[PDB]
């Protein structure tokens, strides 16, 4: 029976399905980057996970550039919406479609390398130890950080991203060339990683966070997952916001 | 000659055979690179190598057949309604014979590292195995199922990744460009998601040098280790493929 | 105070001030790494935060400014007529500040890690010396005229190229896409002849972390080790990059 | 002197004298990185020296007379027709004249690391040699004739690449954007071919270092070490880049 | 008073097996435990070393009293070929048992911390983090079962038949008093030398009363279990090598 | 003054303060060595010098004063019967003057080592601590009270052996060899039980040196650091030797 | 009865050499075989070790029925300098190549498993996964054959000149009874200072039988044609070089 | 021929052939270690070159033990004869033979190790530098070491070897059991080695370090080996000598 096409048609699922395409891509490349530098030694290194994380943002712009914007980001979104750049009625469409891409991504990751997992990890599952898994899907804050330097970490961190990311996009000033801004974007992503990411595991975008996290909880990872480190789960959600802001008012400001 | 040499059905195929010979000497030299040599060779070179080669192929023969290099794709093309479906053994015999002498000269370079290495012998599997230079096989910890899933959808990412990349219509790459954007595609193809099979996401790049092992002296342990994976990666890639063109031309499309 | 921010110089001041700062905190967060921790750092995560940093302020501030983001190209540009005199002070001072703000913020994102690094004590040279992330220091076996010659060449190779990449009757980059290919030039210094002095190719990229790490705690063996080295990142790179502009203005111009 | 300045011949003399040079600059400092250095050197650092110095060379002189950088592509575009015999000497001499003189100023540069390298002792081979930075030597278990077959295989590999990315009538890079395409191309062919002969693709790259560590006290061993292997840089890339381009021509054009 | 009980013959003996195997045994598995745990504080050469001179030291606490068997193979095969009478067998066999098990609780209370830093917490029988391995042996990743036997068969064997021609007084002897380095030498050497295969427990006391432990203080029931019930070699095989070499020695040799 | 040194008591005295220094310079140059060497030190090595330093000071002073060397010893054998109490004052002395003295001695031999390890800072806590070498410090996942524990078992176990090995009516080491035998306790002391304290049971190889390294410019966090820890391998080796030796008698004598 | 003719003197001094060798291969090979296999366990130190002290062992199992010579070169020069009558020298030869053929059969059969994991099925001489050379010894890269000549000559002349100081009643010999130790310890060290040139197999019957093994067992007949044959150097080299340390000895301290 | 073999009957010519051989033995062992060490990386450790020069010194007394004593060290035989242990007309024909010895033996491990040396020098013979193949015969100062400190370092350690030495072998006092002294001394000389011998490559003996550096100047390594490290050859011949004398009196007069 036809006619089905007819909700497949709006103006918002359209945009919600992009957002949901895009930062299904960008995830499952991300995680998949990280687990290969979690699990093997041969397989894996850290440029290794900067490069996937980064062109996976290339490919997710290339898929949903022209039909929502492609934010994949809940904080890019919040600062859009904010700025007065996207409607305030649109975020929670957007963060909709990336937290249920996230945590998709997240099991389609499970999936694939489960035996791998198990191999590595001797059959248990352990969020702390030297055979911890828990680190391919969410990021814990490392042995000699604490909380407010993380905090500030991922604050700088979002502002920075954003402050580029207005630059590079900015018809009115010096943009990327239309049709090569992909690359300049994943560029962006790359380094970003490459210099600022021992810290705290630059997640940078709590769509990046928090459903994998809730992901590794059902999964049998147990609760640790949300107490480890002194309730770090919720700083990757509400300093990426802070910080975005911030990056795009002071570009605002001085530079446009 | 000049007069069958201008058919239109011979340009084609003469341009399938060029573009994955080329990309197929890249790649079989990287792996053979890293395989072989410890100081010379590493993981990402072999991702930096399948996945440029892919791009000289495009520039190579990207307008006169559009440079598919990939059985799996040509299907999925054809399958969609995109290419006659007269053209498929044209292009699918074009790659295999592409494939075939790229994998000989690849043999025949590296023949004297590959005898000093392997100590003479040639040995499918072992600690100084050099049969997986030319194809790819199952790692310790997995099972033949779980690699059927790890093609399948590797090739269905690949798929949607090319639908996106190339589409007039949606955002695409700028024209004379995208030689660029499906290397690093593959490029990252490779870096993520590459541990568990090799990513064999190719029916010419897998079957077609393990017939050349079978023949120049590997013996038929090719085709019956790891429980007869011989064949899983010539039927996975297709189906992956299919179906991560149809879930993008229904959704994004 | 609208009106104010809308002159031309208030604006030039911003531009500058805005690209170096994101440059260099770039750049010397790679050095952190790779200085720091042993997994995740490598010299090629060196090379190119800088370039890529280098990229990024190209695309920040190459149009209300230049992008100069570089004390010695500054005086390159004004040197052969290119710039007004009069415009020097205000881009050396907003480099200048920038530089100086992006080691506070490298200072105070990595506080931790350094105090685990070092065991809480300060130390410019000695096998847990930290001064190097903000700063160049000559290596073991270098002299002082030797570094002195590195240093001019790196930045007249830098200024040739630099020239070659923009000129319009040239062979230029095309219009959009000169960002990339300044940064892979970068790059690509870092790379080629990076070892023998650190590349500190801009006097604006030495000497205000040097100050900082001078009032940081660091002591004054800043400006005292290997034989009052603190002067030649500053000459050397102005006279580097005046040779290189001629030689490309008389040659290939 | 501007009337024997603005001279066509001298142009290009010139240009082809500056690209050289730059391309050169680049690839042994890369080379010197890794032989010197195990912290600060890696065999794809030398890759990308290498890829990118072409790349900022064909920006220099890419107009002016298509920076060619390469003796082995000036002949194959003078035998078939593109470029005439009247212009042949004058760029090889810039080109030879080029890379003596990049070669001298890597020693010039890397003099304290090579003499604390090597314990002051200058020698060919051995587990301290050091005259390889400058020329490619044949490796332990190769022989001369392979090493043959492999340079001309990578040189018409480089050659019908070369002719297909920059193919008007086919599909080529964006105008523009060819320098990257080139130099991932030679990016490419050094991380997948390059461990078994060095990959020293050019008649122009390799000689001119050769004769300058003869004259700067290596001795004559660099002419008769592994069986007279200084003559087959030399003729074998001639043939190879002859062959890639009438195949390129006759197929794919 | 209880003078009376402590001046006997049978609770002296009693008493020289107990204190000898368990000298015997602290420092064997310290060894053994400094060798998993940490990198750089252990070796298998350092396990060889401990393994075969706390032979010494055990041999000269109980050498003249009860003859510091130490182990069950080895008195088994003394008074199956007609050198102790066999009502000696119980108690000897009780003693090392009891020195065993203590000797491992011992271990464990000194390396308890260490134990759950380099595991993380868990006690697991297999896999990169198993601990399970410093008190008892288990088997390697190749071998099989009846390997396994031949191995503790042909080791025991090889032991007892150089034990009695160190201490025979008509053949070519080793001088009174300085035995127990030759002893110690033996060990070790046979560790050095046929130790990879299967960890030489070719003692039953040095391998049942630590998997009983272990098994008692929650590293669970697959250490009876593992490697197709691997755990009865070790206290099977040593009889028959020990029985076989010494009846060779005396056929052949003496 | 030839009639002071032939009284019994200064003889005794002398006796102690020779082998305790031999002892302690032996083992304290293994320490050193394992610090800050890398390829000329190693756990066996500091074995070896404790345990046959040992042997050497059994050799020297077995007859004049029994040999004990250790205050933990001359404790035990005063308060079981065997050796009078006004004899405790001056064996103790003794072995505190002559592991003073070598730890002097190891001070000035291993000084300009010292220095260029640490690049010239004396720390008692991190990546470049030498303190560590004259005295013992408690690990990174210990506490005190399993120190004590360790300690007081590991004294126990010693003083059982070494009253096994050198009782006449049980069976003792042949006379003239026992020193052989008593070194090879030590060394199996040190593999078997080492790791967890630093096997420092002996308030005389444990106190002097930590007293010198406060006065030599280690500072004051030598005695305040690990909660306190430099009393522990002074109380609990007294009641460890006394149960090991009670413990012997009982049963085995 | 079969114990009238075991009594015979030339009878058990036939079963005292093959037992000692057969104890000193047994050990030696196992410890060989240890660091060719394995990485973790294994070491130089622990070939020195394992090959010294099987000496220790040997000497004591049938040091005073016929020496213990255990070395056909040893043998060789005691009778050639007339300190031994040569009508013993073919039962001597036979004990101890039968004890080094039956010690390689038993190190075969201990570490099959093992030897076909590392070697991946397949028995190689030459590669970089050879297993042949953990039976007999086989000539390095870049040494020629005359030089393994000289090296084995000269340090079977440094054994057999040590090992007359030794055992030399009138000059300063060690302790009787503790004449076992110092000899492991000399062979210990010749392995340790002059042992990586040829693999020092200083001795013909720790050589020939192995080899003889190792090419009936399935490794071809290039254990016979490698290093431009070199299986005759190592039998051929020893009893010069003892017959001309005895004679050194003989005249200069002696 | 016996007329020549009276003089092989006397005994100064005895003490002479005991001394030659002795030295011999022990030299060949230990620069055999020393060897291996430095040329081989699997095949060599620095235990295994404490082990091969301590139990040398045990083979070299039981060669010459009871005939002359086995001194095998010029400053053992200066100082047993400078506190009238032995007549100083025994001097000159110790010396002699244990310096003809060492010399013989640095010739055999020349002889012996030639292509290993060729191999992995590269055809070269250099005193300094990274393929240095000169310190398997003698030895050479340190980097960050000086030259009084080195003569401290060798002083200390002679006293310490001869203060030792006078320990084990005093009948009055606690001796070694006869018989049994020689594992002793092999003892003594590993530790030695093991514990102090890493500042100046612990070259207690002139016999050990002046012979085979005269071979390595006439065999073709140069003239640097003496004035490398500013004229540091001289110091093992003299520190040494102090170091025994004042050795052997402390323990003649403190203990004895």
């Amino acid at each position: 029976i036809a006619k089905i096409q007819e909700i497949l048609q709006r103006k918002m699922v359209r945009e919600f399905l992009a957002e949901f395409m895009s930062t299904y891509v960008m995830m499952v490349f991300g995680l998949g980057s990280v687990a290969h530098m979690v699990l093997n030694k041969k397989y894996g290194s850290y440029l290794g996970v900067n490069l996937g994380f980064g062109f996976g943002v290339t490919m997710g712009v290339h898929v949903a550039g022209r039909i929502s914007g492609a934010h994949m980001n809940a904080a890019v979104t919040f600062a859009n919406c904010a700025l007065g750049r996207v409607p305030w009625r649109k975020f929670p469409v957007y963060v909709l479609g990336q937290f249920l891409g996230s945590f998709l991504a997240a099991a389609t990751i499970y999936s694939l390398f489960y035996t791998a997992i198990l191999h590595f990890s001797g059959g248990q599952l352990m969020v702390t130890g030297p055979v911890a898994t828990a680190g391919i899907f969410a990021t814990y804050l490392p042995d000699h950080m604490t909380l407010w330097r993380g905090f500030l970490n991922e604050a700088w961190l979002t502002g920075m991203l954003q402050l580029c990311l207005f630059a590079i996009t900015d018809q009115e000033n010096n943009p990327a060339l239309p049709g090569t801004e992909a690359l300049v974007i994943g560029i962006l992503v790359v380094i970003i990683g490459v210099s600022l990411g021992m810290n705290t595991g630059y997640a940078i975008n709590p769509s990046r966070d928090l459903p994998p996290r809730i992901f590794t909880f059902i999964a049998g990872w147990g609760k640790q997952v949300f107490s480890n480190g002194e309730n770090w789960w919720w700083v990757p959600v509400v300093a990426p916001l802070l910080g975005a802001y911030l990056g795009g008012i002071i570009y605002l400001v001085f530079i446009g």
